[PDB]
């Protein structure tokens, strides 16, 4: 019996339409903001304005989903050890609400930031294949929802770059905002990376389950 690609909360139709047109909001909010704009040498390496919803034009198919395990069907270190907890068995199938409370960029990738309860937190792994920028900060820090990723980039690198975003946090290199979008403030953190951080946050429903690709 093999595993599934990857477990995870797939969002509904209705709430992955809802995130994806927030995401693509604030993809062009921040594409115009007078600060992002300044910067732009800080984002791009190469030789007017860049349309952020072009330049991560590898959007997620499907409904958007949350990652808990990635397994590659038994291949993955530690997914057999993640599939067989009890917890992921109970939770088969069964709805849950994400919370959103921010969105972020960076020159590779575009996403959302997710905070588990701690219901949500028993499905998140704990093994070797655990990266190091995931040291210091809490258990499932890395949840997100990716929204979109340059050209040759893997989704993956998205929650590498919220770890690599929230270290920062961590010692408030965010410092205080730079400016303000109609949702949130606006968080420069250097090095072409940007975070919203929402004045309400977002509630998703989505489903526990595995998908097969």
């Amino acid at each position: 019996d093999f595993l599934p690609l990857y477990f995870g909360w797939f969002l509904t139709k209705k709430s992955s339409e809802t995130l994806r047109k927030a995401g693509q909001v604030f993809l062009e909010e921040l594409g115009n903001h007078k600060a992002f704009k300044k910067e732009l040498r800080h984002f791009i390496s190469g030789d007017e304005k860049l349309e952020l919803v072009s330049y991560f034009g590898k959007r997620p198919p499907g409904v958007l989903h949350c990652t808990t395990k990635f397994c590659d069907y038994g291949k993955a270190a530690g997914a057999e050890e993640y599939a067989q907890q009890e917890v992921v068995k109970r939770s088969y199938g069964k709805a849950f609400k994400l919370s959103i409370s921010a969105l972020f960029v960076t020159p590779k990738t575009a996403g959302a930031q997710v905070v588990l309860t701690d219901q949500e937190l028993q499905l998140w792994p704990s093994d070797l294949d655990k990266p190091s920028a995931s040291e210091g900060l809490p258990p499932g820090s890395r949840a997100h929802v990716t929204l979109g990723c340059a050209a040759d980039i893997q989704p993956v690198q998205t929650g590498l770059d919220l770890l690599d975003i929230l270290q920062q946090v961590k010692g408030g290199s965010q410092g205080e905002a730079v400016g303000e979008l109609p949702r949130g403030k606006l968080y420069s953190l250097g090095k072409g990376r940007w975070m919203l951080s929402l004045t309400k946050k977002m509630e998703v429903k989505a489903i526990f389950t595995g998908y097969y690709g």
